[PDB]
C-alpha cells in the first residue's frame, strides 16, 4: 500500500466443542470511514475447515479465507464495531493468524 489505507483489528472468540471451534469474531474499525459492509481476507494457518456461517459471507478459497459481511450486520461507523461468526473442524493447532486484510486494508488480530 504506496498511500495509507485502514488498519482496523478483528478479535477471536474461540469456542471448541469435541471437535468444532465455533469462532466468534468482532470487527473494530477504527481509520476513519462509513463501514457500510465490507470484505476481509487472509488464510487459516492449520486446517480450520469453516463451513456454518451466520452475519458474514465466508468463503474458504482451498484454504485460504474471505469475509463478505452483508450491509446490515456491516452497518459500522468509522469508529465502531461489527461481528460475526462461523463453526469449523480443526485438529489442535493455530486457527486465528496476525493481521489479516479488510477490503483492500489491513487489519491486526484482536
Amino acid at each position: 500500500a504506496s498511500s495509507g489505507p485502514a488498519g482496523c483489528q478483528v478479535l477471536w472468540g474461540v469456542n471448541q466443542w469435541n471437535t468444532g471451534f465455533t469462532a466468534n469474531v468482532t470487527v473494530k474499525n477504527t481509520s476513519s470511514a462509513p463501514v457500510d459492509g465490507w470484505t476481509l481476507t487472509f488464510s487459516f494457518p492449520s486446517g480450520q475447515q469453516v463451513t456454518q456461517a451466520w452475519s458474514s459471507t465466508v468463503t474458504q478459497s482451498g484454504s485460504a479465507v474471505t469475509v463478505r459481511n452483508a450491509p446490515w450486520n456491516g452497518s459500522i461507523p468509522a469508529g465502531g464495531t461489527a461481528q460475526f461468526g462461523f463453526n469449523g473442524s480443526h485438529t489442535g493447532t493455530n486457527a486465528a493468524p496476525t493481521a489479516f486484510s479488510l477490503n483492500g486494508t489491513p487489519c491486526t488480530v484482536g
